[PDB]
């Protein structure tokens, strides 16, 4: 890591490894293994100077090759020059300790595909879920798209299970939280791999990346929560979802979902990406969404 010693440009700064904030190993304190793996090996710890810091720690287990290395330190840069609500902070760094840790804002609400799955209406919790909530968590992950766009990061990879939620009750946050394949993507792993069915067909045919083609995935990250964490285009592998969409092809609506929150999807998916809308735009459009009586009343399906 210092051997190499990348450095990163994010918003026209440039940091390094030295800019990240080392937080002594004796400081900190593994509480729980946290989640099934999704984000990798993380746990649930403490960091303290009481009243002590909750946070998550990601960890790079001592039995990865040394590009393995590069890749956690510039995932730890990428994050720390986010400054934004609705982009998971990080706390700090521990990595002249092994292994080497990254300290995140702990998401007690865990990866946003699990709790739509997990907190679905059933008979027993009729309620668990309203259209509002999920409204307020589309909102919340367009804030934070809207955030890159703005200081022109392409995230590549906008999906429900790369965001959290702070909480799982009312007043939950959601966050953008992963932010792998933009890391990969800088320091540019394999084709059955790519998050095909969140990708417009620009991506495929001839590989143009903009803020656009976050839009393109951003509207199937809303089909994932309204239809309260589906996998997108289910029933179809990889390479027909490709020539599905390259042709033409776009999901039905999720069940129960409301017209004007569907119209939103069909615009993010415009096969022309200057007909697609930016962030702005989307944020307007679930605005409107949120103060339509009729959208809000809607019930969701019962499982
Ligand atoms: C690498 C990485 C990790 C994190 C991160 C992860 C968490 N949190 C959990 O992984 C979690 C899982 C499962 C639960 C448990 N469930 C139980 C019931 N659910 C309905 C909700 C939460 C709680 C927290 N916070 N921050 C953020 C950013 C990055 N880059």
């Amino acid at each position: 890591m210092t051997d190499y010693n990348p450095n990163y440009s994010f918003a026209g700064k440039t940091s390094s490894i030295s800019d990240l904030k080392e937080v002594p190993r004796k400081n900190i304190t593994l509480i729980r293994g946290l989640g099934h793996g999704a984000f990798g090996e993380v746990y649930e710890g403490q960091v303290s100077g009481p009243s002590p810091l909750q946070v998550a720690v990601k960890t790079l287990p001592e039995v990865c090759s040394e590009q393995d290395e590069l890749d956690f330190l510039m995932e730890a840069l990428i994050i720390s020059k986010f400054n934004h609500q609705n982009i998971v902070r990080c706390i700090g760094v521990s990595l002249q300790s092994l292994p080497r840790f990254i300290l995140l804002e702990l998401m007690a609400g865990g990866d946003l595909k699990s709790f739509l799955r997990e907190t679905r209406p059933r008979p027993s919790q009729p309620s668990s879920l309203a259209m509002l909530d999920l409204l307020h968590v589309a909102r919340d992950i367009a804030c934070g798209c809207q955030y890159l766009e703005e200081n022109h990061f392409i995230h590549r990879d906008i999906a429900a299970r790369n965001c959290l939620l702070t909480c799982p009750g009312p007043g939950r946050v959601a966050k953008i939280g992963d932010f792998g394949m933009a890391r990969d993507i800088y320091r540019a792993g394999g084709c059955a791999m790519l998050p095909v069915k969140w990708m417009p067909p620009e991506a495929f045919m001839e590989g143009i990346f903009t803020s656009k083609t976050d839009t393109w995935s951003f509207g199937v990250l809303l089909w994932e929560i309204f239809s309260l964490g589906y996998m997108p285009y289910p029933s179809k592998s990889n390479q027909e979802v490709l020539e599905f969409v390259t042709s033409g092809g776009r999901m039905d609506p999720p069940k129960n979902c409301p017209g004007p929150v569907y119209r939103i999807m069909t615009q993010c998916w415009q096969h022309q990406p200057e007909d697609r809308p930016n962030f702005a735009i989307i944020l307007e459009r679930i605005e409107y969404c949120t103060q339509d009586p009729d959208v809000i009343n809607t019930a969701l399906p019962i499982e």
